[PDB]
């Protein structure tokens, strides 16, 4: 916990930055099709999210192992589900970076419109991806410092509106569009949840990165809960404020409602600032998620549950080869941005890989109960209550997702089972083996 | 103990009877929207299905444990996946019985058309379900003897056509409808697989019933492979024969095309004989699937991985309380046949519970490799190849299913994980526990 370890502040900002990412600037537009009643959804979401964060906070307290969810799963269920957890989470991590870099450079197209030409966009995206791979190769202190700065920058317009927009906030504007979904109350709330439940992916960030965090038993829980709280407060305040500052129709039509509304309100410099800050958030988030990919792959390979090259490190302990591999894969999938059709072809892959993350969450909740029951004391009813909420959080997220995406997630589980069996027979140790031949 | 065990012939007819079931008399009508090219789909399916049956034969040879797949999954993956396997398979067993009894009683409405009134149909179904529950309480020797007779009766119109229909078979008829799907060759085959891959559910029957089979190390592998071969040969010969005897247009439209083709070819008694035999097939299958439900639940409860009541037995070792609980559950869901709308609602459930079975298949495949590698010798490549083909059968079945049904299957996995964790924490043994509190 000295030289190559990351301090509390950069880790906390990595959690909140990984969570807020691209999404925070786009949330009001997505929620505007439902209306102000979305506040109820937020209320439901945050209680769930906090629950999940607490689950991680306690689990990482009990076991600050590198790789987080993976390790926990491995502890309570064994090598097969550890293997599965890592495959799913690793894939989610680097596949999710494509959309993020596309959105991020997209924000930068405010200054340089050539970035909307799909070819230049693709080249630029590949270059930026490799920039953050290289920053990750320099080391975790470097990447978390870069993301810390990026996250503060991204927080500038969010906190700005979330504090000072209230002078322009009109309750009549907010309530004029309380429910424009056409649905009853539960339906409207559900259509809200279909957006907001996915807003807290990244809660697991500090847990997974526990191996490079200074004093992780103390700092990982703090960073987890703190990052989630920062995200929640920003989410609510900013979306509510904007819903009270801008008429619902305009909010619905806008593709960048902080930026379009900023550019119109305080001038073009405002739009430039919001665009720059949004781009900063996205690009820093790239660094964070790449770090997480490297870490999970490294822990799994360290246990012989992922190819050994993912555990090959330099003198600093950085998984350089694994990061380069992730770079190559991301580069290959990034080619989808060369055309609208190519982009939409890739879209269902992204949507599926986002669902991948929920299995690590589920196993983390289960791991908390199965591994840590002897640490609960007479606060056991509370733990059960919180973890159950966290369980519900995950399940509901899937319940509201598109059927096709979940179908292909299921297929992915099956393929992973087949892969484990075909690659690890003779190596795998059985809980209840057959007698000797 | 040997006195309440079932011999080779009845177990083999239980496998082939559980496989053929309701399906066999409806296949030609289902395949007629594709056409004669379905033979290509049969060839692919039968290679996959034989592969899966070889896997079950070899695994049960190495470990003829009660509960089949449940036991193998617990061995190679531990209590959690054992628990999951049983819940899934148990549910699939008794939930699937609802559609089967409706179809079976449906056939009997050829004689008694009052059975087509939804109210009389539901009462009758409830009564018939309790009959086969009560026969199971008499014992496995009684239920497999009843099913053996029923299966042989059900085979009379099937084998009759598959041997003697060829006198009326015409290639011009068959080839006039070679491909009426409107799709290309791969697509036509795929539309065939969407039907035929689900035609071999029940391959696991002898394996799951190993605890009531005489000399199971010998007889389960024979009955498993033997039963599948009987189904495969019957499926192919009879669907092919009918597609060459009856014009595609008429075949596409028939609700009972062995019955419609028979009743009009050799007279009204012919339609009576086919109706009675098809009803026998369905009802016998009710008995066997109910037996399997009792066996899997008992095997899990014996290991403390299902409620204790499911392991309470009479002097003969029959899980009487377990059978009664399944009777009650079946009765509650059987209420869905009182109305068309009531039946449509229940339909998704049946559709979902059918996918459940493939997870046990998948774990059985993994278990063979994981547990049994040391028994392969240098015949190892053959085992890897066959098991890989069995893996592909399972994945392919799912890839071709409706998205919504697979989604709710995924959700069910999540709920089960949450249930395991909330029910078995403090009892569950962790592979890598934390240190002492």
């Amino acid at each position: 916990a000295d030289a190559h370890k990351v301090g509390l502040i950069p880790v906390t900002l990595m959690v909140s930055g990984n969570i807020m990412g691209s999404g925070v600037f786009l949330l009001p537009a997505n929620l505007a099709s439902t209306g102000g009643i979305a506040i109820y959804g937020w209320l439901v979401t945050i209680i769930g999210a906090l629950g999940l964060s607490m689950v991680y906070a306690k689990m990482s307290f009990l076991d600050p192992s590198p790789g987080g969810s993976y390790a926990y799963a491995r502890r309570c269920f064994g090598p097969f589900l550890g293997y599965q957890t890592n495959v799913l989470y690793w894939l989610a991590c680097w596949i999710g970076n494509i959309a993020m870099v596309v959105i991020g450079v997209g924000y930068l197209s405010y200054f340089f419109p050539i970035l909307k030409d799909p070819l230049v966009l693709t080249i630029t995206c590949v270059v930026v991806l490799w920039i953050f791979v290289l920053l990750n190769i320099v080391g975790p202190k470097m990447i978390t410092r870069v993301q810390a700065v990026a996250t503060v920058l991204a927080l500038i317009p969010i906190v700005g509106i979330a504090v000072f927009g209230w002078f322009w906030f009109r309750g009549e504007t907010y309530m004029a569009a309380w429910n424009v979904s056409g649905l009853g109350t539960f339906g409207a709330i559900q259509s809200t949840l279909n957006v907001t439940l996915w807003s807290f992916i990244g809660v697991e960030s500090a847990s997974v990165a526990a191996g490079v965090v200074k004093n992780p038993k103390r700092n990982v829980p703090i960073a987890t809960i703190g990052g989630v709280l920062i995200a929640a407060v920003c989410y609510v305040l900013s979306t509510t404020a904007i819903m009270g500052m801008i008429p619902n129709a305009a909010l619905r039509v806008s593709a960048s409602p902080f930026g379009d509304a900023a550019r119109m309100a305080l001038g073009d410099t405002a739009g430039a600032i919001v665009s720059f800050c949004a781009a900063a958030g996205c690009l820093g988030s790239l660094g964070g998620w790449t770090l997480l990919a490297g870490q999970t792959a490294k822990a799994a390979a360290d246990d012989g549950l992922f190819p050994p090259i993912f555990a090959r490190v330099n003198k600093a302990g950085t998984p350089v080869a694994g990061l380069i591999i992730v770079g190559i894969l991301m580069t290959i999938f990034q080619l989808s941005s060369i055309s609208p059709n190519a982009t939409k072809e890739f879209g269902l892959v992204s949507s599926v890989s986002v669902i991948f993350t929920l299995v690590p969450y589920l196993y983390t909740c289960a791991a908390l109960l199965l591994l840590g029951h002897g640490h609960f004391g007479k606060a056991r009813p509370a733990y059960l209550a919180v973890t159950t909420i966290a369980f519900l959080y995950c399940i509901w997220a899937v319940v509201g997702s598109g059927a096709k995406e979940v179908m292909w997630s299921f297929v992915t589980l099956m393929v992973i089972t087949a892969m484990y069996a075909l690659n690890y027979n003779r190596l795998h140790k059985n809980p209840y083996p057959l007698d000797a031949p």
